[PDB]
């Protein structure tokens, strides 16, 4: 159950995800998964990042879920569950601004 996941914030807004992620104490990769405001059946993986050009900032990636069961950000790299996807991206940055590190604090 995704709702059982501590990183699953469910129905929170994009502005709220940014308010929570834009905390100076959050290292790069602080993240949360929420429902997308625009795409029904898709979620957003909101991630914090930091660099000297943009300072602390947030990126939002769309996570799709197929009826065929896979979950993915890029269709070329799919997972049997949202949990597996989070685990994979916690170990590989790939196209993300940073690999997922810890759950965002409220
Ligand atoms: C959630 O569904 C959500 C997310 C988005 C996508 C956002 N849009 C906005 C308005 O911020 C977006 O454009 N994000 C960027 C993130 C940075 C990288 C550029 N990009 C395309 C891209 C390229 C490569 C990969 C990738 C990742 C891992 C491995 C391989 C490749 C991912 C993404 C983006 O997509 C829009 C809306 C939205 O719902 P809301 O509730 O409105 O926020």
């Amino acid at each position: 159950s995704i709702q059982a996941e501590e990183w699953y914030f469910g129905k929170i807004t994009r502005r709220e995800s940014e308010r929570l992620l834009l905390n100076a104490e959050n290292p790069r990769g602080t993240f949360l998964v929420r429902e997308s405001e625009t795409t029904k059946g898709a979620y957003c993986l909101s991630v914090s990042d930091f660099d000297n050009a943009k300072g602390l900032n947030v990126k939002h990636y769309k996570i799709r879920k197929l009826d065929s069961g896979g979950f993915y950000i890029t269709s070329r790299t799919q997972f049997n569950s949202l949990q597996q996807l989070v685990a994979y991206y916690s170990k590989h940055a790939d196209g993300l601004c940073h690999r997922l590190t810890t759950v965002c604090p409220t």
